[PDB]
RNA sequence: UGUAGUAUGCGGUCCUUGCGGC
């Protein structure tokens, strides 16, 4: 089941900093923010963007593996120095490629190949819009997310829940609203599920595994850290792990105002979406699905990760 | 948001036979 929400207006997701600070910024939608919308209409698998321009397609955050020239980076290790570096096969230094990757390109991406037409830049999906003088000194400037003409937010939720099909509901920060409809699973997820067996066989035969985080994950057990615990990987069937090479970005620091306790929630650090881990696993993967949940708060749409080969 | 005059200063001037011849 997919909740397709077209924003009639701009959307706001409050930054952790308070806003007498009139200046205010905006961030990408958070799983805790969108979870409240669906619960106002169970677990949430995650959320992507959707673009309906002639055809309807779903876009996830561009993996940090992909470079500017659409060149994949693989972690290769030198035993002479005994150190592993992420080589792009065209240079030793690289930068992450911002934008979004389609599911139709994602299916091929996990095999180690990507096409130019399978990616979309960030400027073609949504932009940031600044408003000044909103309301002698009461004026505050607020940045919001302005979506494209034929684009919106798709929320991927397991088909075990049901509710009203179509309507209008309020989401985000300030009192805005979007039009939501219930759409069945597109052919992209079906194709991914069909090719999951082949890609899992490739992963098993090659002895290499890649974890791609399509959503932010709070992996911290006692505190909060980007380190990948071996116990979590052992649950899926990994007998042993040799080396772990994680590449991501600045951790997303977020909290919230808990209305139940009338007090703010504890501040939490999460691994940013699009980060990729490379793991040299031993044995085979027993997972029967191409998507798994990691960390805590996985019900709200946190820690959705895909499997890939290299 | 509230308050706020595209306004002040500048000459359509200078130059020219209503003549030439019966």
């Amino acid at each position: 089941m997919i909740l397709v929400m077209k924003p009639y207006d701009s959307l706001l997701f409050r930054e952790p900093r308070p806003f007498n600070n009139h200046v205010a910024r905006t961030i990408l939608p958070l799983p805790q923010t969108l979870a409240g919308a669906v619960r106002s209409a169970f677990e949430i698998l995650g959320h992507f963007f959707y673009r309906y321009d002639g055809k309807f397609e779903l876009l996830v955050e561009s993996p940090h593996d992909v470079t500017q020239n659409l060149g994949l980076v693989k972690p290769h290790r030198i035993d002479k120095l005994g150190i592993t570096i992420l080589m792009d096969s065209e240079g030793i230094k690289f930068r992450p490629f911002n934008g979004f990757l389609k599911f139709s390109g994602l299916i091929d991406y996990l095999q180690g190949r990507i096409a130019e037409d399978s990616v979309v830049e960030r400027q073609k999906i949504f932009k940031k819009e600044r408003r000044v003088g909103i309301a002698e000194e009461h004026f505050y400037q607020v940045e919001m997310l302005r979506f494209s003409d034929d684009c919106g937010i798709a929320v991927w939720v397991e088909d075990g829940v049901d509710f009203d099909d179509e309507g209008i509901l309020g989401v985000g920060g300030e009192r805005r609203f979007v039009k939501f409809e219930k759409r069945e699973e597109p052919e992209c997820i079906t194709n991914l599920r069909s090719k999951w067996k082949k890609i899992r066989d490739k992963i098993n035969e090659t002895g290499r595994l890649k974890i791609y985080l399509a959503t932010p994950a709070i992996l911290g057990a006692k505190g909060y850290s980007s380190k990948l615990d071996y116990d979590l990987l052992g649950d899926i069937g990994i007998e042993r792990v040799r080396s772990v090479n994680f590449i991501g970005g600045k951790p997303v620091i977020f909290s919230g105002w808990d209305f139940v306790t009338r007090k703010p929630k504890p501040t939490r650090y999460a691994v940013p979406a699009g980060s990729v881990y490379f793991v040299e696993f031993e044995g085979e993967v027993k997972l029967d699905m191409p998507y798994l949940k990691l960390g805590k708060l996985t019900k709200l749409g946190y820690g959705l990760c895909f499997m890939g080969v290299w």
